[PDB]
């Protein structure tokens, strides 16, 4: 598997090598956002935590569509300014309750190295 370690320090650079294929090889779910929180990544580990499947997901809006449980100031309100700010680098616990068993998980957001993209890594607690 792809030994990267969950809240790295450079971990937008390792992870700007890494095609969807080697995403599945990661040992914590993740998934790629753009500034409007439409879904680009979706791998394996998220889809095991989750529950969707991650084809089926890409290109459905996050926020509005997929995850409305994180639209709240607590998780999409972080976001929009992230993204507003054009810089993001922030660690927290939360709780997925729409449409599966309650799950706390420790989520991590990240800006990603290029362009407008964006990173959530989540992982059980
Ligand atoms: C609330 O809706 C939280 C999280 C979440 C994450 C991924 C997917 O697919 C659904 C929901």
């Amino acid at each position: 598997m792809e030994h990267v370690a969950f809240g790295s320090e450079d971990i937008e650079n390792t992870l700007a090598k890494m095609d969807d294929g080697q995403l599945d090889g990661l040992a914590f779910g993740a998934i790629q956002l753009d500034g409007d929180g439409n879904i680009l990544q979706y791998n394996a580990a998220q889809g095991d935590i989750t529950g969707r499947d991650p084809k089926q997901v890409i290109g459905k809006n996050f926020f509005k569509d997929v995850a409305p449980c994180t639209d709240s100031p607590e998780f999409y309100g972080k976001f929009k300014e992230g993204v507003a700010s054009g810089n993001l680098n922030t660690m927290f616990e939360y709780t997925f309750d729409y449409q599966m068993t309650p799950t706390k998980v420790k989520v991590h957001m990240k800006k990603a190295l290029s362009g407008d993209s964006y990173w959530v890594f989540v992982k059980r607690v």
